[PDB]
């Protein structure tokens, strides 16, 4: 039993990370085959004023790159720019390149961030892409380029995030590997503020199924609320819509509690826990996808 917000093992990704230097600026790159992808502001001239990236890229000289890994040398052959990322071609093909694909996160999706500095993985943690296209992460200076990823069952790494910026709120933004910044924020020192963050209802439902299956039932209401009724309530209260109730059929089954009843319970529980806890949490928790709960409670053989 238990529910921990865990990260998929980081090993396959650790060996794809590299230090990318331009001038004196240093951040992380993701080396797959003979390409290091990395955030493009490694070439930015300065933080305070708006950056002409077109100009920076046209005036960018290869001789000021230095791409290393654990002290070893990767040569730069050339550099293209694609949205907010550079694709640095390099002389060696990363022998540790994993079977991978590039995949763009929708909000609600969960993924793993490997926090890296100077091309070295320092930490790993799970996180959800929020409705406002930010994540709540922990990144200090030098964390840009830290990759985010998921790993499928066939061992396939889905590379889906490259850390780029921290908004004034503390919320974190990155791009996918095509260079599209999540939520169409700009990788500039500008004043951008994120929309309001909604509670990811689906994840709250899965959380509550998990609580049930871990013998935590005190909160459970005898009220039922249908999907349309819930969705309407949600808009008014800072919550997302809830997906088809059939998604949860396995957990409905195993607990004998319907989504409808959990949706209702969500509404009462919105008002506070009264000093009680649900699996340790003191307010409702949307950290966990359905898939996470199912995998964590049932997902071996
Ligand atoms: C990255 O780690 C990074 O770009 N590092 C470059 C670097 C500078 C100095 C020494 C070593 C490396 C960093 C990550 C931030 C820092 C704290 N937490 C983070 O997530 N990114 C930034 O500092 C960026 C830099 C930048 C990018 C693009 C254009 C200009 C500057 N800046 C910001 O995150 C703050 C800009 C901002 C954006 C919106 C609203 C307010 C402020």
């Amino acid at each position: 039993s238990g529910l921990k917000k865990m990260a998929q093992p980081s090993g396959c990704v650790e060996r794809c990370v590299v230090r990318v230097c331009y001038g004196s600026t240093v951040l992380n790159g993701v080396w797959l085959g003979d390409t290091v992808t990395c955030p493009r502001h490694v070439i930015a001239p300065s933080t305070t004023v708006l950056i002409d990236y077109d100009h920076a890229y046209s005036t960018m000289r290869l001789h000021n790159f230095s791409v290393s890994h654990n002290g070893v040398f990767l040569g730069v052959v050339g550099v293209t720019m694609h949205g907010s990322v550079l694709r640095i071609k390099v002389s060696q093909s990363n022998v540790h390149t994993p079977k991978h694909v590039f995949k763009t996160l929708k909000p609600g999706d969960s993924f793993n961030i490997l926090a890296c500095y100077e091309g070295i993985a320092s930490g790993v943690f799970g996180v959800n892409l929020r409705t406002n296209f930010t994540i709540k992460g922990s990144f200090i200076n030098g964390a840009c380029g830290s990759p985010g990823y998921n790993v499928r069952n066939d061992g396939t790494v889905e590379f889906c995030y490259l850390h780029q910026i921290e908004l004034g709120s503390g919320a974190h933004v990155g791009s996918d590997f095509t260079g599209s910044v999540y939520g169409n924020f700009d990788d500039q020192p500008s004043l951008q503020v994120e929309s309001a963050n909604l509670m990811l209802s689906d994840n709250v439902v899965a959380f509550l199924y998990a609580a049930l299956l871990n013998g935590c039932r005190w909160w459970l209401c005898s009220t039922r609320v249908n999907v349309d009724g819930f969705n309407e309530w949600a808009m008014a209260n800072g919550y997302t819509s809830v997906s088809s109730v059939e998604c949860y059929s396995i957990l409905a089954a195993k607990t004998g509690v319907s989504v409808e009843q959990l949706l209702a319970s969500i509404q009462h529980l919105h008002e506070g826990f009264g000093g009680k806890n649900i699996l340790g949490y003191s307010s409702l928790c949307d950290e966990f996808t359905l898939a996470e709960v199912v995998k964590q409670m049932y997902g071996v053989n």
